[PDB]
C-alpha cells in the first residue's frame, strides 16, 4: 500500500481531542517507509491543517467532506462550493425544520441558534475559532444575514433528531439538483456540491499521485466513511464505529481511545515483514 | 468609449466618504448608455464590492492594487498573491525600518503598531471591519505572528515618512525579485506580486470584454494612477490630484468634493452629442 487516509475525529484523535504519542510515532514510521499520509475529514480546512502540522504531514488534505482539498489554504488543489443563491435558498428551506444549520466556509463558520434534541451534537468535539483566521458566529436568523452578506458554502451541516432526517434529505435532494446530501450519522447530514464526497476527494488525490484506490488504506468510523472503506484496497473500521460499519469493513481495529490507528498500522507492517 | 474605470478614494467618494447623489445619477446614466463601469482601487475587495453594490455595478472590480479582480469574492477572475514565505521575509526587512506595515488580504487585514510621522496616513479614510467577513487586527510583532500563522498577501502596504521611501523601495526591489514596489504617494508604497498593477488589471478586464485601452476612460488622483491615465484612451485627473498628475492627464476635472466624476461625464456626453 502507498497511501494512508485517516479520519481526524473518531480515529486520529482520542475522544478528549488529544493525539496519543503512539499515534504520532506510528505516523512518523509510516512516512519514513515512504507511504503518503493524508487526512480525510468533515472538519474545516484550517482545523485539519493545524493537526497535519502537528503530525508534520506536508500532504494534500481532504477537508469539508471532500469539497476543499489543499496543502495551503489560499491555493487549493480542488475546490467546489454551493452558489450563494443556492446556499440562501437551501437555508430558507432548512429554517422551516427543527434543525441546527452551520455554513462551514474555509474562512469562517456561521450557524443559527436552534436547539435540537441531539446527543451527538453534544458529544462532537468543539475546536477553537480564531478571530482573524476563522471567526465562528451564531445568529438567530441565517437567511436574514445572507440577504446582505451572501455566503458560498463548500458544506452546509445540518443537525436534527433522527426522525426528520429522511424528510429533510428528500426535500433537499428534490429541490436542489446542484447538491448532494450525505448522511454522516443518525443526527447529522452534510449538504455538498453534487459529486463531492470523502471518497471522491480521496480518488482525486490518489490519481494525482499516480495511484489507484487499490493502493489505499482508508480508516473511517461513521456512515459517510463507508464508501471509502468499501472502495479502498484496505478499508478499516475504528473500534468505536457502530456494528454495521464494523461488519462492512475489511478489518476492525481498536477504538480511538485505545490507539486503534497505531494498533492497525503495527499489524500492517508485521504483515509486510511476513510477506 | 466603452469602459469607464474609476478610483474609489479621491474620485468616486467625497473626502468625508460619502457618494454624492450626482455621482450616483451620473453612473446610472453611463450604464444606461451601455458603457461598462468598474472600480480600480487600492481598497480590499470587500470594501470595493459594497461600494459597487451601492452603485448597482455588477462588474469585475480591480482591487488590491490589481492583485484581485472579481465580481464575487470566492470566485476571482484574476488573483495573484505574494507567497507566505516571501511575505514573512519581506515583513522581517520592513520591521528594521520606521514604517507601518499592513498585510491586505481579501479575507482580513493584519498590521503592526508602529507610529509614523505621516499625515496622509492620518487623512486616509478608515472603513469598517466585519468580525466575520473582514477582521482587522494590529499586533506589536507581525513577523512573530506569521511564524505560526502564515499569510499569503495580495498586497503589503507600507507607510513611512517620505525621506526613507527610496531606500525601502531599493532594498525590497533588490532582495525580492518576485515582487514589485508601487509608489502611491509621498508616504505610501504597495508591494505586489511582480507584474501586478492597476493598469495591468485594467488591461486584463478590457481584453476580457473585447476592448483595448483605447476604448477606456480612466479617472485617477495619485502617482499609482499615472500609468492607467497615460495608457487609457482618455485619462482624467481629479481636481484634488497634485499638480504633476494634473499636468500629465489628458483632462483635469473638478475635485472629489465638487463632484468631479459627474462633471467630467456630463462633458463626455455633451462631446458625444456634438459629434
Ligand atoms: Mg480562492
Amino acid at each position: 500500500k502507498q497511501l494512508l487516509a485517516l479520519n481526524i475525529d473518531g480515529a486520529l484523535l482520542r475522544s478528549n481531542g488529544k493525539i496519543h504519542q503512539a499515534t504520532k510515532d506510528a505516523i512518523e514510521y509510516v512516512k519514513k517507509k515512504g507511504i503518503y499520509v493524508t487526512l480525510v475529514t468533515n472538519r474545516h480546512f484550517r482545523s485539519a491543517q493545524k493537526i497535519a502540522k502537528s503530525l508534520k504531514l506536508d500532504a494534500k488534505l481532504i477537508t469539508h467532506s471532500g469539497a476543499y482539498i489543499a496543502e495551503k489554504i489560499d491555493a487549493p488543489f480542488f475546490e467546489k462550493r454551493i452558489s450563494d443563491d443556492h446556499t440562501f435558498n437551501i437555508v430558507q428551506v432548512l429554517e422551516s425544520y427543527q434543525c441546527n444549520i452551520r455554513l462551514l466556509h474555509e474562512k469562517y463558520s456561521i450557524g443559527n441558534k436552534k436547539k435540537v434534541n441531539s446527543n451527538l451534537l453534544g458529544k462532537a468535539l468543539i475546536h477553537p475559532s480564531d478571530p482573524i483566521f476563522y471567526p465562528v458566529q451564531f445568529v438567530e436568523s441565517l437567511s436574514d444575514l445572507l440577504m446582505d452578506e451572501p455566503v458560498s458554502a463548500p458544506v452546509i451541516e445540518v443537525y436534527t433528531e433522527h426522525d426528520i432526517q429522511h424528510d429533510i434529505t428528500e426535500t433537499i435532494t428534490k429541490a436542489f439538483p446542484a447538491v448532494d446530501v450525505i448522511r454522516v450519522n443518525d443526527e447529522k447530514l452534510n449538504i455538498v456540491p453534487k459529486g463531492v464526497s470523502k471518497e471522491a476527494g480521496l480518488a482525486l488525490v490518489a490519481s494525482e499521485l499516480g495511484l489507484s484506490m487499490d493502493d489505499v488504506v482508508a480508516i473511517g468510523h461513521q456512515y459517510d466513511d463507508l464508501p471509502m472503506i468499501e472502495l479502498a484496497g484496505l478499508g478499516v473500521a475504528m473500534g468505536n464505529a457502530v456494528p454495521e460499519i464494523k461488519r462492512k469493513a475489511d478489518w476492525v481495529t481498536r477504538s480511538n481511545d485505545e490507539q486503534g490507528v497505531a494498533y492497525m498500522m503495527k499489524e500492517y507492517f508485521r504483515m509486510q515483514q511476513r510477506k
